[PDB]
């Protein structure tokens, strides 16, 4: 046996031969809204993308199919062809993702400590992430809080990367794009504050007072503002903070405190990421 | 339920799997030879169309598809992709049309009225057609004629709107390509010979006689030389002899005797409205 | 019933859903490698032809489909559409070629004589498979000893032309380099050698010396410089030493003891003939 992993199983049926669709109202990606419905064998509840019928939606699915395999990867269980209001779109069945944001959820942690370990078992996942991407040429472009969701409700839920709607081959800078969005991830994480305000980005105290240069320096190859002096997603997975994740100290961290103290700011935190992010895209 | 209806099934197998062919010829369209054939399971009478397969052909078909829900547009049943001397063409499997067509059972009444009230409904038929094509953005372009075919010999049988070899996406005027042609049919409804012979278009004595300004000035506002100046469908279908067609008066025309008197000459009037259309089609 | 085979069913599953692939290596062609397979219901072998996905290879294996046909054209049975190291692949089944060169076979031959007629019912199968591609606007541009196979063990075997990697549409010169190439199989069937060095072409003594001129003169007509002086498919087909194949003289040749004693640069041969091809091709 050589390992094949069958390709984009497109479907021309009515979904409702095979789905009970539903109007509750999951989510809103870049590119339109997500619902929520029901394989009508299993019962078991999925998640529903309707993107209007194009070549860039036609490649985008394509390349969210290929990045489906890795595990921290929204997965894709099936996609049609299908009529509505007589023009022609496209529907894509995903992974439900009843978990929510990742840091919503460590918003929502209030008692319990928020450590640097915890913060590089996610920096693990995300990074783990992109590499899987990259490494097949593809560049998400739109990594950021919104787009990082939890599996399940539990502590242990497993963190998946979604929407697309950005990505990119990059066959022949855009890969710089991700490295640029981890490094900003990752200060949230280790402080509950973006390192932008619209006069350097800082590391203040009391909050940074304890954390080490082996950290902030990682951040500062990965903050750099000309692309071509940010470190590579590969460069960044064999930093020791990263892959010794389990190793690396139960540091106690300021970031929950602060995410709710700032709370009534983090949808600007977030607007102005996705207004950089558009700006690095525009490019 | 939400009523998504079913994308392009075009299907890879040989016809004659799933269709009896025929050698009966049906018609030919601007594109090519229509055949009868008949469905493997349930003997009922279908037409094909065969078209060499091409980017133009899989874009006219997915448009004739998307149209196909209509009452007034004649449905595609099935599409194949299939292999003939070696060279690979489409064949569209359509509903048998053998009330042939719109002025040719008109000129074939003879004896009983044709009526103001019968022309508002044909019109109405043929506007509501064009309506969900242009809702869509699909523009026609060759709405003529031979393009307009009835679903049974009966007198209330159904008119279906034909051939979209030349149909054209508007999304960015081709739209006033149809509705000039609407203007041409309701003229030529209304007394039996078109407005033009290669100085004026007339409105003669004494077939337009007792016929009014109401209908004539929805006439005056579909001919407008200058395709800016034509009504839109959506505007047409909102005239009161459109609207309100069962309240039209019962007015006889004179349409049957012209176009028998005519009879003659008639096939030259289809061909130099094919000429006027393909005109305003290389534009 | 009117005579239609089946259309490109390209397949999105997983090819060990239906064959048991195999690290046993057939081959390699100008695109990538074949690979032994057996179908999971019959057991038959049969060879795999891995490409990753792309338009080129796309309409490729869209014109090896449609050469599928002649019995003189290598057959594909199938077609996947497959995940491969996370990169889109195609997989190619054809049927399995155990019969192995043109001409390494007659160099294999030994013994026995081979005649002139024998050069001629070769030569007439290589026409007659162009034939078919030329005739629905194919052309091949790589018909080379390597790519002339033959289906089984046995003397009486059919040989069948291989690897579209090359072909093109000749749709609106191209077609011309089939000829070429010919022209070249028929000199080297002929005596054993190629007409090339790296001053003519020569058609040396002893190996010529009862060689007809209606070969040769057949021969002149192939080999020309300028694509436009080169006789179509058409033309050779016609000529009595091919139309005639089985009226040929029995005259017999020096191929085969040519080739031994050339043995040591025959794979320099066809590097040139490629290099030769290839040069056809860059223009
Ligand atoms: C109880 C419960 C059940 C389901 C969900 C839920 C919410 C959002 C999404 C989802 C599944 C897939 C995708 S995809 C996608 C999404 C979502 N959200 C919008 C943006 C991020 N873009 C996207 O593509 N499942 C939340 N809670
Ligand atoms: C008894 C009997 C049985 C069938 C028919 C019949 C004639 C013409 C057509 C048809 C069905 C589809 C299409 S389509 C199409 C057609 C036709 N005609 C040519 C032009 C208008 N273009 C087109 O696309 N069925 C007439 N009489
Ligand atoms: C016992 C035994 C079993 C099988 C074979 C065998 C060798 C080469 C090929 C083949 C089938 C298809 C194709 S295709 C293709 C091939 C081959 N060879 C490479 C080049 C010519 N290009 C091509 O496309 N089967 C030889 N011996
Ligand atoms: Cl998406
Ligand atoms: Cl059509
Ligand atoms: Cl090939």
């Amino acid at each position: 046996q050589f390992h094949v992993k069958s390709g984009l199983q497109i479907k021309k049926n009515a979904i409702i031969d095979d789905y009970k669709v539903t109007s509750q109202v999951l989510g809103l990606g870049i590119n339109g809204k997500v619902l929520q419905i029901f394989n009508k064998r299993t019962q078991e509840k999925f998640a529903l993308k309707m993107l209007q019928d194009c070549p860039k939606a036609r490649r985008e699915v394509e390349l969210h199919w290929r990045a489906s395999q890795c595990p921290h990867i929204v997965r894709i269980v099936d996609v049609y062809e299908n009529l509505y209001a007589g023009r022609k779109c496209l529907l894509i069945v995903m992974e439900c993702l009843d978990g929510g944001e990742l840091f919503s959820r460590i918003q929502d942690r209030g008692d319990q400590a928020f450590t640097e370990r915890e913060a590089s078992e996610i920096m693990k996942s995300i990074g783990e992430a992109i590499q899987y991407l990259h490494s097949i040429n593809i560049a998400h472009r739109d990594v950021k809080p919104e787009n990082l969701l939890y599996t399940s409700k539990r502590p242990n839920a497993i963190l998946k990367l979604t929407d697309f709607g950005f990505a990119k081959e990059t066959t022949s800078y855009d890969k710089s794009c991700d490295m640029w969005s981890l490094g900003v991830i990752m200060y949230i994480l280790l402080c509950g504050y973006p390192p932008f305000y619209s006069g350097q980005y800082e590391f203040p105290n009391p909050e940074w007072s304890e954390v080490s240069e082996e950290v902030k320096m990682l951040i500062r190859n990965l903050l750099k503002t000309e692309p071509t002096q940010r470190m590579t997603i590969t460069e960044f997975m064999n930093h020791p903070w990263i892959m010794q994740s389990t190793k690396v100290p139960q540091t106690p961290l300021h970031t929950s405190r602060v995410l709710k103290e700032d709370k009534e700011r983090w949808e600007d935190v977030k607007e102005e990421m996705t207004s950089a992010l558009a700006t690095m895209r525009v490019d």
